[PDB]
């Protein structure tokens, strides 16, 4: 009794599961490529983590997540596989419940992980208060085409403060504030459609995952968590946040997924 795990996302996320590639299955739950291969962590990413060490049941991961993806390319662009076109692939795929993933209301989870570059890409040449809600108003309706296929359970998580990342570190506090407060005004109309959507369907059952706090909480404490300090960049994925100058390493990761466990249970596979 599987839980079918489809994910939408950008660097943060993407692991290189082709969908013609070997498709999820109990004994390769992943479907491609290996576990811990493909991702910017080093190793397993928050979904590996979610799909195969965290996860309280089967869970079986068709991880549609692409590298430097925004929303939708007619708001921001910056790559072919923006959000929309994950949600394409989806269409194209497994919207329609193939016998590679029969899939039901009752047990596939939508999980999605984007804005990311959405801001870094905007944060100082558009206007947060009006601008975002285009972005989420876009979020929103491309999530109404998995509703619309029968998708009822969905995670959404918040975008983390990327605003201190060493690559935004580098380009000054100033720069830094102009991206953090920018970013803030996103997250906080993602809530607020997540709530929006929950209420207005009345039989969807969503996560927002805070990320953004939980973030947060380890630069601010790096050594709580084991780590030397909340700037070293190490391609070891494990001896510092960061896996490069923009990417946290698979520790982070892995914390992350711990953290989201226990606020994850409510969608069946954790």
């Amino acid at each position: 009794n599987p839980t079918y795990f489809f994910t939408f996302g950008d660097s943060y996320s993407q692991t290189g599961f082709s969908a013609s590639g070997t498709q999820p299955s109990a004994s390769n739950p992943m479907g491609n490529p290996d576990l811990g291969i493909g991702t910017t962590t080093n190793g397993p990413n928050w979904i590996g983590y979610l799909t195969t060490t965290e996860n309280a049941s089967l869970v079986l991961s068709y991880n549609l997540a692409a590298g430097g993806a925004t929303i939708d390319n007619a708001l921001v662009p910056a790559y072919p596989g923006d959000l929309a076109s994950q949600f394409r692939l989806f269409e194209d795929v497994y919207a329609d419940k193939p016998a590679s993933a029969p899939w039901s209301a009752e047990d596939a989870v939508f999980g999605v992980w984007i804005g990311i570059n959405d801001i870094g890409n905007a944060y100082y040449s558009t206007d947060a208060e009006t601008y975002t809600p285009k972005l989420i108003s876009r979020l929103e309706s491309l999530v109404e085409e998995v509703y619309k296929n029968g998708g009822r359970k969905f995670l959404f998580l918040n975008v983390p403060p990327t605003s201190r990342s060493p690559l935004f570190l580098e380009q000054g506090e100033e720069v830094v504030k102009q991206h953090a407060e920018y970013l803030s005004v996103y997250n906080e109309n993602l809530e607020g459609m997540v709530d929006d959507f929950t209420k207005k369907k009345g039989d969807v059952t969503t996560v927002l995952y805070d990320s953004w706090s939980f973030m947060t909480k380890i630069l601010d404490d790096p050594t709580a968590y084991g780590f030397p300090d909340a700037t070293c960049i190490n391609d070891d994925g494990t001896s510092c946040i960061w896996w490069d100058n923009y990417h946290p390493g698979m520790k982070y990761h892995l914390l992350q997924a711990e953290d989201m466990k226990p606020k994850l249970r409510k969608l069946g596979g954790w």
